[PDB]
């Protein structure tokens, strides 16, 4: 659970000189009075502080080599770095309240709505909202809470790219937005909106097996039927044709589980390289080594641990961990009871799909290992 990074003389550079934003380093030693005294002190204001400042220490008894490159000849020392740049500097011991003056003197938090950097674009079905609620376990990170529908709506769109702006949370210079909007995916007008906005935007796709996809896609469709009293058909009736006893194409949720066609159409606009496509089948089974591909591939610094992640049996998925007494499950709405198909149904679909699968894999680079 600990927020302080712990450094050595071979890790500075890379966790500091190469970091992003405002990290604050207590230069300290065993044999410090008011080292121990202010200890905990830090500890509070790393939770206080978190989205806009990160809390290292470096032991120079056992890391003798950094302190003597920028002049310390005394400990306690706080050293506020900014993209590798001494920024400011603290002598002595200190109160909260000298600590708190000293960084609201020294850091640029200007809390600010900024457009997305990374966007969430489907698949709906995948675990598009467990992804964003995970990412947003990250200090850096910052969710748009709800759909905005901005570039699949021309309505919305309309109101210019400032509208959308003005949707977004409030966050930190140094924070990083992410947008949730499944039906990105297949609205064949939305690559170019986006495109447009900002043609170096980090794209995520979540997807997990394509016939189980149609099935959970099919569920939600009847749910909102059933609510309303409404009648509609068994999965097996849509998803083939009853003239052929093939695969009905012009089912949507059969089409939209075609993820191959709709990433064609994104990568007229985008590298694949602007693109990471998230294992929704291991995101259930084991998130976090997804989550930390995620991480690298926004460029932040690993901090979701395997802590803010336990197994709820009784609910039978993941549920986040943030602090010691907030502890957050997804709505009823994720984990629906999917219905029984016809094994022989769902042996058609596999096969239907497979060609598609192996496409997909070829042009992402993650093999799945989809049936
Ligand atoms: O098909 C027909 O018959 C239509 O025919 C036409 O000719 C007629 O003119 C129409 O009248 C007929 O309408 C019916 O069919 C259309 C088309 O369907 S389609 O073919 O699939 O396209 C239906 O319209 C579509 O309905 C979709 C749907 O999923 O129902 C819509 O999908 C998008 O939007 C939904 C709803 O979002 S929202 O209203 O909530 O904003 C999304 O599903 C919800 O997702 C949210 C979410 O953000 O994750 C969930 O919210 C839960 O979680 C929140 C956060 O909690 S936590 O952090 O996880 O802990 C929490 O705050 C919420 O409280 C919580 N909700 S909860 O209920 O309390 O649990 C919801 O649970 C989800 O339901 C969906 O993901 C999204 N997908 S997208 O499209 O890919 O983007 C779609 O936009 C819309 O066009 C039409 O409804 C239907 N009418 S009928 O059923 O009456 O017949
Ligand atoms: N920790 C979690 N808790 C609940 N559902 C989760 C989950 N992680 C992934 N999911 C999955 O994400 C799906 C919904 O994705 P989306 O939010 O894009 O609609 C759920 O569909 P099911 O209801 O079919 O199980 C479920 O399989």
């Amino acid at each position: 659970s600990d927020k302080i990074i712990h450094l050595t003389d071979d890790s500075f550079d890379t966790d500091v000189l190469k970091a992003d934003g405002a990290i604050l380093v207590d230069f300290w030693a065993e044999w410090c009075g008011p080292c121990k005294m202010i200890a905990p002190i830090l500890d509070e204001i790393a939770d206080e502080y978190q989205g806009k400042l990160t809390v290292a220490k470096l032991n120079i008894d056992q890391n003798p080599g950094t302190a003597p490159k920028y002049g310390i000849r005394g400990i306690p020392t706080l050293l506020l770095f900014k993209n590798g740049e001494v920024a400011a500097t603290k002598v002595g011991a200190l109160s909260k309240g000298q600590l708190k003056e000293f960084l609201d003197a020294n850091l640029a938090a200007a809390l600010v709505q900024q457009l997305p950097k990374a966007i969430i674009i489907g698949v709906r079905k995948g675990g598009t909202r467990a992804l964003l609620e995970m990412l947003n376990l990250h200090p850096a990170v910052v969710k748009a809470s709800q759909e905005i529908h901005f570039f699949d709506n021309d309505e919305n769109y309309g109101k210019g790219i400032e509208w959308y702006r003005k949707k977004m949370p409030f966050s930190y210079p140094q924070q990083i937005t992410i947008e949730k909007s499944p039906a990105y995916f297949i609205t064949e007008e939305v690559p170019e909106r986006i495109y447009k906005m900002n043609s170096s935007i980090k794209l995520l796709i979540i997807v997990r097996e394509p016939t189980t996809r149609a099935i959970s896609d099919y569920t939600q469709v009847l749910e909102g039927k059933e609510r309303k009293n409404k009648t509609y058909y068994k999965f097996e009736k849509l998803a083939i044709d009853p003239n052929t006893c093939e695969v009905n194409t012009k089912y949507k949720a059969v089409r939209t589980s075609i993820y191959t066609k709709h990433l064609e159409r994104w990568l007229k606009y985008f590298p694949i390289e602007q693109f990471h496509v998230v294992d929704g089948d291991r995101l259930i089974t084991e998130p976090l080594p997804e989550l930390q591909l995620v991480e690298k591939f926004l460029n932040l610094p690993p901090r979701i641990s395997q802590y803010n992640l336990y197994f709820n049996a009784t609910r039978g998925f993941y549920c986040l961990r943030f602090n010691e007494i907030f502890n957050k499950c997804l709505a009823g709405s994720k984990g629906r009871i999917h219905p029984e198909v016809d094994p022989s149904v769902i042996t058609k679909l596999r096969k239907f799909f497979h060609p598609f699968n192996q496409k997909f894999y070829q042009i992402t680079g993650r093999t799945l290992n989809w049936p």
